[PDB]
């Protein structure tokens, strides 16, 4: 189980009342960055689609739909919370990384994650 192979720093507090449980479906805005500061992915729209059509990432939590660091971190977050996650390679894409997805081998990944809603 532990200790966790990720760290969480809370950037914006959530409601501190509604926490996702394993099997809940969550919705999030995220930005993913490498240790060098390069943004590798984001689902946050720059403009004119900021609200018009953009859809947040949707997944069922705690069941291995996402990398381990996200799955465990989400369980610690409350609705509306914005957090910075630093995730070791072992709880991300492993030692090999995911080159076809732009993730280099053996690199920590930094995500800013906002938990919008829980179903
Ligand atoms: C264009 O953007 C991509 C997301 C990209 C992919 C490449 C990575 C770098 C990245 O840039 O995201 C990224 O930033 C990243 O690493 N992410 C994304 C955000 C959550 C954390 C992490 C992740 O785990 O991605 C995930 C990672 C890449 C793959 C998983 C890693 C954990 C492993 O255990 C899983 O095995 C199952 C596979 C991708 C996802 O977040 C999507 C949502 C989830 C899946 C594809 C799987 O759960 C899949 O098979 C179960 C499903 O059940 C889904 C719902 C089926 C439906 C049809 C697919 C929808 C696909 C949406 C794809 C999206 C939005």
């Amino acid at each position: 189980e532990g200790p966790p192979k990720y760290t969480k720093s809370i950037l914006k507090k959530g409601d501190k009342t509604n926490f996702p449980k394993k099997g809940d479906v969550v919705h999030c805005w995220y930005t993913g960055t490498l240790p060098d500061g390069t943004v590798f992915d984001t689902n946050i729209q720059t403009s004119s689609k900021k609200k018009k059509n953009a859809k947040p990432l949707s997944f069922k939590v705690g069941v291995g739909k996402v990398i381990r660091g996200w799955d465990e971190a989400l369980l610690t977050m409350s609705k509306g919370e914005k957090a910075r996650l630093e995730i070791e390679p072992e709880w991300a894409y492993g030692k090999k990384g995911q080159p076809d997805a732009k993730i280099p081998p053996n690199t920590k990944l930094i995500f800013e994650v906002e938990l919008v809603d829980i179903d």
